[PDB]
């Protein structure tokens, strides 16, 4: 659109590419994010126009909707980094234990919130955590994945991640729930911590097979019908659970707890976010603010 004019870009999504922008009018500075094209499927549009009211402190504010020439524009608040950035500034000392924990705490009443929406996010991952001077971060994206169901690759076909991918969404499950943003999260809670990700795979049964070895091959005992899922099968090794303290030391005895419910491989056992929110790692926690170097 004609009101706005391109800044640098940003990065390139899932969906399209992302600009920062300045409004010729008011003099906003945005996030513009640019998706391409059959005529762009009424059903999104309705989807995408119903995540405008989805607001909340820790959501990044979708301001606008632009369909023009039958071409998609969502507009923004913008934020001056990302987590991913933050971690990779951080990565000699790490990111402190009460920064972590705020942070955790925050993203925990961002998808609280979504999901009594029933809304999910679907794809969360340190690059779209963003993140402001004032201690905040919030989630971004939120909604989109649904809007069209999202491939593995984006437009000139870089590799969308399957790091904080949830085991029931590899094993090919059509319906999964709320649960999946929470084994995200605690894939990024890891990865605070340790500042490595906790499963780094590069194809989907690598990345299935990262988390067994880790957390054991599911199988009925720990997860009731796994075996009955899509892309199950009888012939996976057979790997034991690793004792959890040496996933994620030197994390204290609460936060481990904590992660070990968001981990759980079962979708119906998976703590949910707001009774993560009670959960005695958070007794003491702040809103540190970060020096951010912009
Ligand atoms: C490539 C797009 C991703 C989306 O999570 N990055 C990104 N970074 C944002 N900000 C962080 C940032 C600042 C400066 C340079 C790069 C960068 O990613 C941002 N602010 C608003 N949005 C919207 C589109 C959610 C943003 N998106």
């Amino acid at each position: 659109m004609e009101n706005f004019q391109k800044v640098e870009k940003i990065g390139e999504g899932t969906y399209g590419v992302v600009y920062k922008a300045r409004n010729k009018l008011t003099g906003e500075v945005v996030a513009l994010k640019k998706i391409r094209t059959e005529g762009v499927p009424s059903t999104a549009i309705r989807e995408i126009s119903l995540l405008k009211e989805l607001n909340h402190p820790n959501i990044v504010k979708l301001l606008d909707v632009i369909h023009t020439e039958n071409k998609l524009y969502l507009v923004f608040e913008f934020l001056h980094q990302d987590l991913k950035k933050f971690m990779d500034a951080s990565a000699l000392t790490g990111i402190p234990l009460p920064l972590i924990k705020s942070y955790l705490f925050q993203l925990l009443q961002g998808l609280a919130f979504c999901h009594s929406h029933r809304v999910l996010h679907r794809d969360l991952k340190p690059q779209n955590l963003l993140i402001n001077t004032e201690g905040a971060i919030k989630l971004a994206d939120f909604g989109l994945a649904r809007a069209f169901g999202v491939p593995v690759r984006t437009y000139t076909h870089e590799v969308v991640t399957l790091w904080y991918r949830a085991p029931e969404i590899l094993l090919g499950c059509k319906y999964y729930s709320t649960a999946v943003d929470i084994w995200s999260l605690g894939c990024i809670f890891a990865e605070m911590v340790t500042r490595r990700a906790l499963f780094p795979g590069d194809s989907e049964i690598d990345q299935l097979f990262r988390i067994f070895r880790t957390l054991g091959t599911p199988d009925e005992v720990v997860w009731p019908g796994v075996t009955s899922m899509p892309d199950y099968k009888p012939s996976f090794p057979k790997w034991a659970r690793q004792d959890f303290s040496k996933v994620v030391p030197p994390l204290d005895e609460d936060g481990r707890s904590l992660l070990s419910q968001m981990l759980h491989y079962d979708p119906n056992k998976r703590i949910s976010a707001k009774a993560a929110l009670a959960h005695p790692f958070f007794q003491d926690v702040t809103k540190p603010v970060p020096h951010l170097r912009l």
